[PDB]
């Protein structure tokens, strides 16, 4: 259900709408800047986000071209994200085995040391 | 038994020695630059190092300010090693944690993918 | 509970909230800039501010590092204020000690016409 | 069993190494330049080469990094030799083709002087 959303301050965001009786849900809203899409909510992690339909000026279905491009960006984003999740798995493995690498070669004492230091480190 | 060991190959190294009826083991070798304390063997993690006898130029024990000397530097680079290891510590821990809150904010089909494609890499 | 607040006047704000029937309370609003936070209500000393929900556009969940720069923030400021708290405690001490010093080396009609010029000042 | 060995002539020679009583033979020899590797006896095809022990100063097992250098060094030289040998393979194909071809369109008595003056060359 793709719709774009008119809000009371003078805003016009594109997403995936739910509509109950008093509130509506909304997912992947992007905000349109005449066309550039911008997240609408870069500052949280949530799914949906619900909104009461008071703060409604219209609500209305895009054009064929809209929701392709907007199929097009979360699509790139969402493979954004996968690409940067390998990246950070191969990144993490390869620095615990350099450091493992790192720690077997070492002093009984110097071991010793580090375990009290670690200790402190925590306090 | 810190001492001064002359090598065939015109070398002066001083070390931690044990002797044996044969051979001669040592520990923390450093060659001497005319002074300047290198590291004798920067590609192995060995603790100790086996030699033969007949490969012996002359045995010696050092001087106080040569065995003070080599007491410091084993102590600074034990302690950049502890410091070291310290540093990765907190860096593989903050990736961890930041790692795992980015995929935390993940869609259940992206999951898959993700899933699919780690197989295909390790495949 | 810190969660973010979206405002009818296009505002975003992040604070602890408590939530009630018709009506909500914040504490430590910080207005975000696009990061940059400002005190919300830089002109009063109260602990918490009331406000109505029928004003209320979106509420969420913020990020785990907005959070954090938040707590950063936050202690900071009251780090800050207790350190001015401390200087001004000694800055008021020496200057009391100074003028108790100087009032001791007077003179008798001094004293009398600093008296009477006192009770004029309060006039 | 990839081990680094010591000369009498202060070279270091990383390899595939095999302990007899007396002596050892060695694969793969590289000597390492201060890291570079260089082929130990690149004046030879024998597979292995056979040395004395009593021209043996250290053994000692290297380091995870450098048997990872080695074994992409290894990889990457082999690889190069079979792309090699196919390249030649298609070379010595196509001249034989164009060499026959050259032969097919030619004349009798031009055949009997090519074929006398072949054995005159062979003499
Ligand atoms: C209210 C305050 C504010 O800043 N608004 C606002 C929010 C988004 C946009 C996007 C684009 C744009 C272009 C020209 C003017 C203009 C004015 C205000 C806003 C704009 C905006 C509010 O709605
Ligand atoms: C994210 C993308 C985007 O374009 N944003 C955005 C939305 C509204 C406004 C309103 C006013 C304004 C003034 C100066 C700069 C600026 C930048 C981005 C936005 C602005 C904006 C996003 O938040
Ligand atoms: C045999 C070959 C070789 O290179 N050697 C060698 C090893 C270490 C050193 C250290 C310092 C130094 C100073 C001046 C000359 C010189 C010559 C050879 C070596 C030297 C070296 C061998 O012993
Ligand atoms: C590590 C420290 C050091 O000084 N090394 C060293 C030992 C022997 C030699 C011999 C010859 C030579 C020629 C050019 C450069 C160079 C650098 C370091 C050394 C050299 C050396 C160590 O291996
Ligand atoms: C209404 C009047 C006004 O001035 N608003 C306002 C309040 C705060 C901000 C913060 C940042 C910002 C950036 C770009 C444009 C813009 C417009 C209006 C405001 C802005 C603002 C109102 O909301
Ligand atoms: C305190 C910090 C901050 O950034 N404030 C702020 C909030 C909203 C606005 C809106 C418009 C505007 C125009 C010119 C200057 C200016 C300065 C600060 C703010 C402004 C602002 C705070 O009040
Ligand atoms: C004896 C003669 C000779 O030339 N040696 C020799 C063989 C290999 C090397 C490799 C690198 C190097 C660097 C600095 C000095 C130096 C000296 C001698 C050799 C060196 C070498 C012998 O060992
Ligand atoms: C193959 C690679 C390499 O580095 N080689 C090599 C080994 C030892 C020496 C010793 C002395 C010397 C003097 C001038 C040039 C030169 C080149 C290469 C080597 C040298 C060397 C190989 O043989």
């Amino acid at each position: 259900n793709i719709k774009i959303m008119r809000l009371v301050t003078c805003e016009d965001i594109i997403g995936n709408i739910s509509e109950s009786q008093g509130l509506i849900t909304i997912k992947k809203a992007f905000v349109i800047i005449p066309l550039v899409l911008c997240p609408w909510q870069p500052y949280t992690d949530d799914k949906e986000i619900v909104i009461d339909d008071s703060k409604v000026i219209t609500i209305t279905s895009p054009k064929d071209d809209i929701i392709k491009s907007y199929e097009s960006h979360t699509r790139v984003l969402e493979n954004k994200q996968v690409e940067e999740i390998l990246r950070l798995e191969k990144e993490i493995e390869d620095l615990q085995r350099m450091k493992e690498q790192q720690e077997l070669s070492l002093t009984e004492a110097s071991l010793q040391k580090l375990q009290e230091r670690r200790d402190q480190e925590l306090r």
